């Protein structure tokens, strides 16, 4: 007998989710490919969808009496069980592998980051190749999961209080990341990067950064002309003629906060895979490339464009449902669903669009599309934006992504037994009447399996567009359900009144419906099939 | 109402789907890297489980009771029907998905040998990237597919003829090879190799093979010179040390058969992946080598290891039951299955035995283990074997392909018809009573949508080892089915009368369930959990 109000109810649990790691990491290299104006462009058109769907279920829960169950209960509700049993299986399978996804993030960023000076696991996976790593995550982000599991277990009052320390430490790192990059602003940081001619080069190999110095009063080897140059005699020009005839220079990464490098980072760049990243504002000469020096520079890892960086970003607007499914608290949850998922949704969004166009207005253009950091040390170039230090900004990333799987994790077994709970699909009656309260039990069992199916997989990147597929299926029949409902005289009316909420239902549905075609249209295809296979054997059990 | 009889109905099939491609391409490879005693002892391993199995098989039918359907009706009788489903419904999948992994690899060979010529069906992909292939091969396939669909669905009295085209066009290919290998052994042919120190180099990048060349009275720029060392003037070391210090030098790479070849090459080689392949009998000096002077090279492509080309060759030796499960026709099928599955059984291993030794007495085996043919301009080495031209060889390679998947199409729809014949699995009673005279149809239409999935997946390759542990499944249930029918008051003794037969089969079981285990445990436990989950299934029909 839980109630959990509004504030923590659904609000908290839903920014909290939202905010994902795509902010912290995937971001400055999305504002730095596409410029600032695409960036704006593609952040609104996932917050764009999202917010639709979020003002969808907010008009179809206007109505006051869903009971319990999140989404799938309103959609079964509205348009018919036989689509919402699909749907509802579809979103906790999407929810169940966003949570294991989520919880193999936090673990790799821990490896990475947290403490690989603790001997980076080495004992675990000896770091024999990249088997190790995936050793090392396999059993690591398992370890986890047990313990993340048997939290959940236990009632909402004890999940809440992990939930809110976590999101406490990623409101923390991005009002430290937000005074870092105020005081660039007043004050540039030092970040030295290394580019010769025109391009740039990892600075891994060579301890300095000259084509020539003097020890001694005698000209030195010159690591980097050692690399690319076999020739340890200055009087030789055997090597690439690259070398000799360009120049090789170090810029500031950082330069702050300032006009010029705002409006010169403007326009977007996309390159082709194998490309190699160059400013355009300084010169450089033109002369054949030796093919050995390629490696020794900053190439492309995939292509760029519009259509695959809005495929790349939108899974981190999802999981707006966190506060929707979980429904066996918050006493009155007409007057907090909605309201929660607004407010979140639209902070959510307006912190992306703040700090996408800070990124673009403080950092070298040419540092933000270098990913994975090989440009400047492999670290983590948004981590020095950070005021105090990079490890604020890294802590905050594990805990937000910790957090968003452990929350996905508590809302996955609420809809499970919602599902279950009604006699729609037979082979899930076992899973219903779970501990007194309402409390989700012996579902809990089948998500904490599936996630731990997930986690032994440890490559679940491969498939990421099926979960937002899944997602994306989720919100357009949200949307259509909303849209029937208010068609088939449904007295559900906000203060306005109009008739436009259908116009605008319709409008969110074509908008990520076309959304997710445009993503993967091959793997929409599968959720199609997926989700029609679902009906028609619900359909059977009838 | 058909009798195809002993030779045809059960002997030729088996035979010809028996031999496959892995003969004529990765026999050379599998020799030349595990030598020629460990090839020898890997084809007896697969042999011998083979064989055992095909004696099982005979043992339970010596009854002279099967009266339609194949492995999966004598499972079921022995054993009992909750196994038999769920080994007959693998089988199926895994016949089926055999017969599309044949069918894209005979579109491929043509692709590549076949007619690259006539444009190498660039117009289909324009050879963009991989994609471009890839596209020319989901198209193709489907293409042939469709033909090949069509006919098996007519009676197998105009299947027959096609397969027989296509054995008879494979025993001339083998017949050719052989010729050609004696000859060798009488008159050497020609084919020069590159060989640098004591190291192979691929001879596609420079049109001679000499680090120094005289024309018109002076030096010449020698190609070969010129990759690896940029520096056009001879009285110039600026380069690696390895051209200057080794030197390089041409020898045949098919000096035919003689006794100083093979015993040189009885011994095995094994390489780490990104190795590079040397011959051990010839000088070569020590020094660095340049990081650019890799990739002009042969390398490894992939790991070597007695149980890695255990599971890649078995599979090479799987499809025994185009003849049993084929039963409609050959009357009388207790005489003539079993004689005619043990002949073509060891006439395969007898060829295979033969071929390999040759293939070691015969080529050079620096030769042998380059893969590909990038050592020598990517051209098939086993097809300069062949007495007439390399042409013999391709079609030979590209019918038997094409035969082996329309032999795996026609048998597939006879196992799905005899499995929902009868009502074992509820949702398949509707793929049952046919065409007259007992020809499949309405099954035929699954395989082939089957079959068309695959073809779209057109990377079948990266699930290799699911199709061998369905067949060692399919086959160790088979031994057990026979040992348990013996074991209970079994009447059924061919002339000899003992009880060894039990003995036989339990290890036979045992060796190539083993032998499935050590392919890929990996997915042998996932193959495993499907036939449990399908026998549970099958006990809760009941
Ligand atoms: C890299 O070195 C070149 C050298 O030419 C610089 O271009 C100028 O070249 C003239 C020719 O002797 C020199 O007198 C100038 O001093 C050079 N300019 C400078 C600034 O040194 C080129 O400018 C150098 N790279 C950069 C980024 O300045
Ligand atoms: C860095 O330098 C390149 C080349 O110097 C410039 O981009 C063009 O590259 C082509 C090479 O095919 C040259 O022929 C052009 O002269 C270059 N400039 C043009 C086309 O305006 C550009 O300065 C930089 N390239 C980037 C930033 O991608
Ligand atoms: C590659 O060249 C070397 C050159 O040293 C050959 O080794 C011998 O070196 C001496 C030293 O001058 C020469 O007088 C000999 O003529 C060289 N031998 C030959 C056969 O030319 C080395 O033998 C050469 N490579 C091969 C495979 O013979
Ligand atoms: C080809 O040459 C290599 C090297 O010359 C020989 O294999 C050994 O390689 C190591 C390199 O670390 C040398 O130190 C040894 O002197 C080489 N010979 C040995 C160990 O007996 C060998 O002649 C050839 N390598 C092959 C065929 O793999
Ligand atoms: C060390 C590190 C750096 S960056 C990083 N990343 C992360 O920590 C995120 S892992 C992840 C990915 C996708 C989803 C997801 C959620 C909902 C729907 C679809 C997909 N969830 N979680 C991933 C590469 C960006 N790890
Ligand atoms: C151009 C070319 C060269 S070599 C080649 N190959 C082929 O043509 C064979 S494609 C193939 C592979 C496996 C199976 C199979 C059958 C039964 C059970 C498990 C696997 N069937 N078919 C493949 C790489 C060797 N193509």
């Amino acid at each position: 007998a839980p109630s959990m109000g509004t504030l923590m109810g659904v609000y908290l649990p839903c920014l909290q989710n939202i905010f994902g790691v795509i902010l912290f990491l995937r971001l400055t290299w999305m504002v730095g490919t596409a410029g600032v104006l695409q960036a704006l462009l593609i952040v609104l058109i996932c917050c764009c969808c999202t917010l639709l769907t979020a003002i969808s279920m907010s008009a179809i829960a206007t109505n006051g009496v869903v009971p319990a169950g999140g989404s799938y209960f309103m959609i079964s509700r509205s348009l018919g069980p036989e689509f919402g049993g699909a749907v509802g299986l579809c979103f906790y399978l999407g929810t169940t592998f966003a949570a294991a996804m989520y919880i193999l993030g936090a673990i790799e960023i821990l490896l990475t980051y947290i403490a690989p000076p603790a001997a980076i696991f080495y004992p675990s996976g000896a770091h024999d190749t990249s088997n190790a790593t995936l050793n090392n995550m396999r059993v690591y982000g398992t370890i986890f999961l047990t313990f993340m599991t048997l939290v959940v277990f236990v009632g909402v009052k004890y999940v809440n209080k992990f939930a809110s320390l976590f999101l406490a430490c990623v409101i923390i790192s991005i009002l430290s990341i937000y005074a870092g990059g105020i005081k660039s602003i007043f004050d540039p940081p030092v970040f030295p990067v290394c580019m010769l001619g025109n391009r740039t080069l990892s600075r891994d190999q060579f301890d300095i950064c000259a084509k020539t110095a003097v020890v001694d009063n005698e000209t030195v080897a010159t690591q980097l002309w050692s690399f690319f140059c076999h020739s340890p005699n200055l009087t030789t020009d055997s090597c690439d003629p690259y070398f000799m005839l360009n120049n090789v220079t170090e810029i500031p990464g950082i330069p702050g906060a300032a006009a010029g490098v705002l409006q010169e980072n403007l326009w977007s760049a996309y390159l082709e895979k194998g490309d190699i990243v160059e400013k355009h504002g300084l010169p450089s000469a033109d002369a054949p490339s030796l093919k050995e020096s390629l490696p020794l520079y900053v190439v492309a890892d995939i292509a760029t464009s519009f259509t695959v960086l809005v495929g790349i970003f939108f899974p981190s607007v999802t999981g707006i449902m966190a506060g929707s499914n979980r429904s066996g608290d918050l006493r009155d949850a007409q007057k907090s669903i909605p309201v929660g998922t607004i407010l979140a949704i639209i902070t959510t969004s307006l912190v992306y669009f703040s700090s996408v166009v800070l990124f673009g207005a403080c950092i070298e253009g040419v540092v933000l599309r270098d990913k994975y950091g090989d440009g400047v040390s492999r670290n983590l170039v948004v981590g020095t934006l950070a005021w105090p230090s990079p490890w604020v900004i890294v802590i905050g990333s594990f805990f937000s992504t910790c957090g968003a799987g452990l929350q996905s994790l508590t809302g996955a077994p609420r809809l499970l037994q919602a599902i279950a709970k009604d006699n729609i699909i037979p082979f899930l009656r076992v899973f219903g009447h779970g501990k007194v309260n309402g409390e989700p039990t012996w579902a809990l069992l089948l998500t904490a399996l599936i996630a731990e199916l997930g986690i032994l997989i440890a490559s679940l990147d491969m498939v990421a567009p099926i979960l937002s597929m899944f997602f994306l299926m989720c919100y357009l029949f949200v949307n259509l359900a909303c849209a029937v409902q208010t068609l088939l005289r449904t007295p559900n009316w906000r203060p306005r009144f109009k008739y436009y909420h259908w116009a605008l239902s319709f409008l969110g549905m074509s908008l990520c419906l076309a959304l997710m075609f445009v993503s993967s249209w091959y793997y929409a295809l599968v959720a199609m099939l997926i989700a029609g296979m679902i009906y028609k054997y619900i359909e059977y059990q009838g």
